């Protein structure tokens, strides 16, 4: 029997582009995945998938290193699901947040926002158990 906790930051940056784009989007925008200072989730984390607005091309973005990040312009904000698939064998594989990617909008200043995530694993592989106390989980 044991539990071991982990720590996840979410957040995006969004600013009016000076020059929009040939499209005419107005904003540069980019939603990251990382760790807190001083930690690796690179030792647990397979792969972030970040699930982009229908209209971008590709929209299924693969980060499988850090640093896990998509960089885009944009007319307006949107929901992305964003799946973060860990280096674990039995369940569970992945967990989706659903991101709100939203824009400053009428000259406000750029948006620079943090979303902060604890993860839960009861009785954890051995294996999985030293990936996630590597990346600097705590026993509790
Ligand atoms: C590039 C860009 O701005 N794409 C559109 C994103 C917003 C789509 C719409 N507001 C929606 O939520 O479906």
């Amino acid at each position: 029997q044991c539990t071991v906790q982990v720590r996840l930051e979410l957040g995006h940056r969004a600013q009016l582009r000076k020059k929009p784009t040939t499209e005419g989007f107005t904003h540069d925008w980019m939603v990251f995945v990382r760790g807190p200072e001083q930690c690796d989730i690179q030792h647990f984390v397979e792969k972030v998938v970040f699930w982009l607005h229908d209209s971008f091309p590709k929209p299924r973005r693969v980060c499988k290193e850090p640093p896990y990040k998509v960089e885009e312009s944009g007319y307006a904000g949107f929901i992305m699901p964003i799946e973060v698939h860990f280096k674990n064998k039995e369940e569970p594989r992945k967990v989706c947040f659903t991101y709100d990617l939203f824009l400053n909008l009428e000259g406000n200043p750029p948006v620079n926002h943090l979303r902060c995530e604890k993860l839960t694993f009861n009785n954890p592989t051995t294996e999985f158990r030293y990936k996630l106390l590597r990346a600097g989980g705590v026993m509790v």
